[PDB]
């Protein structure tokens, strides 16, 4: 049975990034949803007593990938947040592999931020590292995960408008800058 | 050069199923992006001078086709609501069309708000005719729109999230089942 994953911080710890609002909307509704129905539609399934990433890596598009995808993608999010990260930038193999693959930070910002608010309706950007240790961006369309393409995912923002509609309503991008700020960098490297 | 819908009724009109802060940013924010990025994008291309619907039925996938399709889908979804309708259910040769096609109106709501309710992600839900005179319901993703596939829409459902977030949270099947109070069906009918 899937467990909604426990929140590193408090409901109102990302403000003013993310409102607390968003948060019990966000974590305490969406999220919520999303484990209960793979809870419900996993029994007596291929999927019974599979995880979440390998169901991400083997459902074909459907009600299971759907929830699948989005239980893996909110636990991801929600869990590579801090209030007030030590650093806000990576280090070690990560911040090398980013200025191998990106130029620089500066510039990997760049395009990730691109990637996000040119999403076209909901989804994820994420940046992603293959088997061979290259970097990648991609956009991930409503529930999608790197994972079923066999990529391993390491840091994502949330498209969906209920991620920013009652913080940022259409202002997209506004609130994609801000998320700089509360990326906890250690949880990060430690997905390479 | 794409001009906005006027609005038939004042801002605040549809409430309580949609509030006058919604409208504010559908129409006024969301719906004028679409309109800006098709004088933005339309001018020097091929698509100069074609209106949004010759659009929609001719560009292939991309920032053109999506805004034109999502200039269209909110121009017909606002221009079919009225804050009194003078009937609840259509009548005519719609009204006869929809027991036809569905058994009966209350089916063919059913049928409706599954659709609606079912999109995973954004989209619309929508009631079109094709040229044989047949009914269909079809779930278009993201700024897609039935005169793509050559089908007249006549009523649709916006399920992105912007267009319930702030009245309604997650809860979609609300919004979803306020809607059919403002469907004003005279318009509708004529769409036949
Ligand atoms: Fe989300
Ligand atoms: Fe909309």
């Amino acid at each position: 049975m899937y467990e909604m994953p426990k929140l590193p911080y408090a409901n109102n710890a990302l403000e003013p990034v993310i409102s607390q609002q968003t948060i019990d909307y966000h974590y305490g509704k969406h999220l919520q949803t999303y484990v209960n129905n793979l809870n419900s539609l996993v029994p007596g399934t291929e999927y019974e007593g599979k995880t979440v990433e390998a169901i991400v890596a083997s459902a074909p598009d459907g009600a299971i990938f759907n929830n699948a995808g989005q239980v893996l993608n909110h636990t991801l999010y929600f869990l590579q947040f801090a209030p007030k990260p030590a650093k806000n930038e990576p280090a070690g193999k990560l911040g090398e592999a980013i200025k191998r693959d990106f130029g620089s930070f500066e510039n990997f910002k760049k395009e990730f931020n691109a990637a996000s608010v040119g999403l076209f309706g909901s989804g994820w950007a994420w940046l992603s590292v293959d088997k061979d240790g290259k970097l990648h961006i991609t956009k991930e369309p409503n529930g999608s995960n790197p994972v079923r393409a066999g990529l391993k995912p390491l840091l994502t923002c949330d498209v969906w408008e209920h991620a920013y509609y009652l913080d940022y309503q259409n202002r997209r991008a506004d609130h994609v800058n801000k998320l700089w700020e509360i990326i906890d960098w250690d949880v990060v490297e430690k997905r390479l």
